[PDB]
């Protein structure tokens, strides 16, 4: 079985306990997202799923298209379960080649946008992946070659390395389909094989890898779709990212596609393309994050579009002020949503029906009733109203990121909760508040120090088993650390230790003290 091989190359899988009680209650279904994909062409096949200037496909398209990519990858050499880099912007044609690697079994590695030579360098190392797709909005971008050649470090097994120039017409857009013909192109993976892996956060460092399973994934989806109200009549406009989590499946274009209802590429975040396309399309839906919000609210063009038929704006990364909030639903008319969400699993939504304070002040509830949330205090749960670390497992998030096990374990506790590194508290009617981070970063004397660095070098300390790395004002840098009982766990001790290891200078602690618990 290819999970088989899959442990063995860092994958984390779900404990056996509880895989089966996620198929028993019917979470997990028995579709990889390519079998979802010709279900929806059976389904909805003249209807519209994507639009993008004077390109569209509908259904019917998007598989006869995503067949005919699948047919030319397979002839090129990927092969089911290989990891395919797809780096891309808000084109048309990266449904086609998202669905063509699916078509195949191959795996594919989300990367963002904007991410450069130096990103995609350690992803492609640490997925061991064989292909990098870049998709371009033009001819000058920099193509999958020209980003491989900056790579500091040969990567001989990364030897597919293709470019795709989104032009006028899809059609010309992907002329190495015009010397193949479509194949029964039939891959073998299952439901609860990997399907993808995604990318954390980045702003702190180098992003993880994050696996996600079709099974868990699409029922993720199917939550987001009832709790965003999506429905075939739905138009959702995509301003965000297309390969960020949160525009692909909070409820996202594969929300929509689950649905048979249409998506609205914009390459622009510009207020007024947004605003025409919001009119000519009648979209009902957009997902936006607040400086987007901002960004529309205090425009001057806002007056001059016909906005009627905004019903739902969902507003996701848990930052959202009330104050912005507020003038979200009442400049546009809209019933607001946040979204508190992250790439590794559990996503949290306020409701259509709930009272607009709920979603002004909250971000709502967990997509799925076997998903758990533990506030944690030293590691104990807290009750209601109580702010602590937001810890989480359920049935699709991640035990582990992929092919990283020193990391997996500091970032999942001995039970397995997923720690999400955000505070905040589950008020009165179980509704998530998001109110910071838990290790913010640290302003010491003009440089930003990331705690979560600084403590794994000194838990690389060998009596040390425990550490956390806090700030102070004046602000300088001290470490808390749990002894396993040891005189030589001192401030010149570890400094010392942190100097031998050749880390920035000024990221040492200035202030040490061992407790005996947080
Ligand atoms: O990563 C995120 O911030 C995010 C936000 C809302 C919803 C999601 O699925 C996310 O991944």
């Amino acid at each position: 079985m290819f999970i088989e091989q899959d442990i063995q190359l860092g994958y984390v899988p779900f404990p056996k306990s509880r895989a089966q009680q996620y198929r028993d209650e019917g979470c997990w279904k028995s579709q990889t997202h390519f079998q979802l994909l010709a279900s929806l062409k059976d389904r909805f096949a003249q209807r519209v799923a994507v639009i993008q200037d004077d390109k569209q496909l509908t259904y019917q398209q998007l598989y006869d298209y995503a067949i005919h990519y699948g047919t030319y990858l397979k002839q090129q050499g990927i092969r089911e379960t290989d990891f395919v880099l797809l780096q891309s912007p808000n084109v048309i044609e990266v449904f086609i080649v998202i669905f063509g690697l699916y078509a195949i079994g191959a795996r594919p590695v989300f990367c963002l946008h904007g991410h450069g030579s130096y990103e995609i360098e350690n992803i492609a190392r640490q997925s061991r992946a064989v292909g990098f797709l870049k998709l371009c909005g033009s001819a000058n971008e920099s193509t999958a070659t020209d980003v491989c050649e900056e790579f500091s470090k040969p990567n001989f097994k990364l030897w597919f390395r293709e470019s795709i120039v989104s032009r006028s017409s899809i059609e010309a857009s992907l002329p190495q389909l015009q010397g193949v013909a479509p194949a029964n192109l039939r891959a073998q993976s299952e439901s609860e094989d990997i399907a993808f892996l995604q990318l954390s956060g980045g702003t702190t460092g180098l992003p993880k890898l994050i696996p996600r399973t079709h099974a868990d994934y699409i029922y993720s989806i199917e939550k987001s779709v009832d709790v965003a109200g999506l429905t075939q009549d739905t138009k959702q406009l995509v301003v965000l990212p297309v390969m960020h989590n949160f525009c692909m499946s909070s409820p996202g274009f594969l929300g929509v596609f689950y649905v048979g209802g249409t998506v609205v590429l914009s390459q622009l975040t510009h207020p007024r393309v947004c605003f025409e396309l919001i009119e000519k399309y009648q979209i009902q839906q957009v997902s936006l994050v607040p400086a987007i919000a901002t960004l529309w609210l205090n425009a001057e063009s806002l007056k001059d579009y016909d906005l009627s038929s905004l019903q739902v704006v969902q507003v996701g990364g848990a930052k959202l002020l009330p104050s912005l909030a507020e003038q979200i639903i009442d400049t546009l008319q809209v019933k607001l949503q946040q979204v508190y969400g992250m790439a590794e699993g559990l996503v949290n939504f306020t409701h259509l029906d709930d009272s607009d304070q709920i979603t002004i002040q909250t971000q709502g509830k967990k997509l799925s009733h076997l998903d758990e949330i533990r506030i944690a205090d030293d590691g104990n749960a807290l009750p209601i109203n109580a702010i602590g670390h937001i810890q989480t497992r359920g049935p699709y998030t991640i035990n582990g990121y992929y092919n990283l096990p020193e990391i997996n374990q500091r970032a999942f506790t001995q039970d397995g909760f997923y720690k999400t590194g955000d505070i905040g508290y589950l008020d009165e009617n179980l509704n998530i508040v998001v109110t910071g981070r838990e290790k913010e970063q640290i302003n010491r004397s003009g440089e930003k120090i990331t705690p979560s660095e600084i403590e794994e070098f000194i838990l690389q300390y060998p009596s040390v088993k425990d550490v956390c790395v806090i700030g102070v004002s004046d602000e300088r840098i001290k470490a808390i650390i749990i002894p396993k009982d040891d005189s030589e766990i001192n401030l010149k001790n570890i400094r010392k230790f942190l100097i031998s290891k050749n880390i920035a200078h000024f990221k040492i602690p200035d202030e040490i003290e061992v407790v005996a618990d947080f």
